[PDB]
């Protein structure tokens, strides 16, 4: 059977990259596939230190945001990763199949400075394995992610294959789902992806930002000194990112938005894109504001989702234990 | 040093391999005794730990049953202690993940066990973290182990303290219990500990060994060619190990066995120790043989024990989750 799985960390506020890279896919997917699971991955969150009150609130906030984006709990299973014990159990098993250098040499770790590598947690080092577990546990076939997680998907595939080699065919080898906006760039540093953890508030366009805030971020967005608007990602990273965003939020092609902007300079154009983003977000923000007020419902939503996931997970984990030799 | 009110003993053994003199003198004998000295005692067959070395599932399966027989035979009493299967309690890996988010890679890399085995998997690298979780999960205060695990125990204490520093005093900082026989030496290499994983059958005195086998192993035991029997670990490692075993099995002191052996050559002396070991093991071996006959009973003992552990564990893990911010 086919099944979609994807995850998002509760920490920070959901932004334009998350939305274009993945969340939009999630919403579409729920109507295309019979079985769909979306997880707020709180376990992944703590790979970096979290304040407990902040984390608790982020989970609630993310729940509101996802619902506001269109995730329907009648159609998908929206759940809290920590509430399903099986994730870590499978992760352990998987970790017994992975050599340390495989993890060390993943770009997301490898890129770090020697110091940063000395400072990061073992959880941070190992999250791809947990990620593999999150996916494999439900025998998922399709996984929507951003570009930064592609390498991890290969590991997930290798893990499925490796388990299968040993114990016989058990796990489907999952496939990534990527969008054109797989790597939305930071507004302030177009070399970098847009991130929830970016300390620079200007860089990141959040779902909950005011129109005034969004316009300002686009006003401050780094471009270049060419007046005309063109799409040229190698040449003009910031402008191209902005154009791409525009195309994505409008449903027009890059070629069309560039066409429509003739005679408009970048500076003006950037504010246009901001207006487009504001429109796309606006209904979502209205719903979030409504949802934020009923904590109980948000908690209930996760609880029920978590119960549904647990039923699925328990069954698989028992099968896994038998294959391994535990039972 | 241990000044928490509720005392609890925790210890674990890997199902894989054949229990040997070092396991028995180092740990297992202790366990039996402890079950009478402490009101709460947990002994875990740590199957999760075994798979840090790839296992054949049939072999692992059988190993678990066999370890259960061996422990019962040694005198572990399931109405006095909780004898359980690690894998049946999901909380261990849950806690382990959280702890792994509080430790850095170099700390793990520098551990002697890791360095020794890898001169290697993520699971192997991180077993000490799981070990900490195994202990901490039950708010255990006392941990009987051999010498080879002492370094790991210092990490367990550090992890408890780390968690406590962050979230408030929650975990007791456990203490090792060590015997005189904390490092029983290999009969063929007195510089090395006796190990289940040692390929050289002669080095290892197994619980299931025959009297002829045991006598031969002592006969072949490596030692010096000084005729008299003395205790001198620095200068006479092999002989001293044999003397120490003799004293442990008999209940007599090292100083006493040496005096009684006055007028005895080393060769005859070694065989005398062998006889003493055979006698100690003989009832245990008979019971093992009997217990192996009823697999349903062995399975049921673990099942019952695992259910008891699960209830204890669930309660703690929920508390931990609240502290962390998951709940
Ligand atoms: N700039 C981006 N463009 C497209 N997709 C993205 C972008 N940033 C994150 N994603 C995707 O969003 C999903 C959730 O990732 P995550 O929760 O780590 O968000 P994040 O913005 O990277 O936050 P953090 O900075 O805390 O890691 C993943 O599939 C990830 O690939
Ligand atoms: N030679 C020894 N002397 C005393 N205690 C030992 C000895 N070897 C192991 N132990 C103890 O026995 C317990 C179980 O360890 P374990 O199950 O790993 O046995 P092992 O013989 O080391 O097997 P392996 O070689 O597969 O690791 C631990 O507390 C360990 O410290
Ligand atoms: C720091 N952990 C992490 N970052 C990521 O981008 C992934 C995401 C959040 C993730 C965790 N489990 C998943 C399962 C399927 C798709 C994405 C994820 O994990
Ligand atoms: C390979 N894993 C491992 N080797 C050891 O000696 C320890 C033992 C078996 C262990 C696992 N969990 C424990 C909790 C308390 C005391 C010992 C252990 O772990
Ligand atoms: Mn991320
Ligand atoms: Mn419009
Ligand atoms: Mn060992
Ligand atoms: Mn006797």
């Amino acid at each position: 059977k086919k099944r979609v799985f994807s995850g998002i960390q509760p920490t920070g506020i959901l932004h334009l990259g998350n939305y274009l890279g993945a969340i939009e896919s999630w919403v579409r997917l729920q109507d295309e596939y019979d079985s769909v699971l979306y997880s707020i991955v709180d376990l992944h969150s703590i790979t970096v230190p979290q304040d407990p009150a902040v984390l608790r609130q982020s989970i609630l906030d993310m729940t509101a945001v996802l619902l506001a984006c269109g995730i329907n709990p009648e159609k998908s299973i929206l759940f809290q990763q920590s509430q399903v014990s099986e994730h870590t159990q499978l992760s352990w098993i998987l970790s017994c199949m992975v050599r340390l250098p495989r993890l060390q040499h993943l770009h997301q770790w490898k890129a770090k400075t020697t110091k940063q590598k000395h400072d990061g947690t073992v959880g941070l080092l190992t999250y791809p394995v947990l990620q593999a577990a999150d996916i494999l546990l439900y025998k998922s076939t399709h996984v929507p992610v951003g570009e930064d997680q592609v390498q991890h998907m290969e590991l997930v595939q290798d893990l499925a294959q490796g388990f299968n080699k040993k114990y016989g065919e058990f796990f489907p080898v999952p496939e990534s789902i990527l969008t054109s906006m797989k790597k939305v760039k930071s507004l302030r540093d177009p070399s970098a992806k847009m991130s929830k953890s970016d300390p620079d508030k200007l860089a990141t366009v959040r779902i909950t930002d005011s129109p005034e805030e969004i316009v300002q971020k686009f006003r401050k967005a780094v471009t270049d000194f060419t007046s005309e608007v063109t799409y040229d990602p190698a040449g003009r990273a910031g402008v191209s990112n902005i154009v791409a965003v525009h195309a994505a939020v409008t449903g027009l092609s890059v070629e069309e938005v560039v066409r429509r902007s003739a005679g408009m300079n970048t500076a003006r154009y950037k504010l246009a894109v901001a207006d487009a983003v504001i429109e796309k977000f606006a209904p979502i923000k209205r719903e979030i504001e409504k949802l934020k007020l009923d904590k109980d419902h948000l908690e209930k939503v996760l609880q029920i989702g978590s119960a549904k996931a647990k039923e699925l997970a328990y069954t698989v984990c028992q099968e896994v234990k038998k294959l391994v030799g535990f039972l």
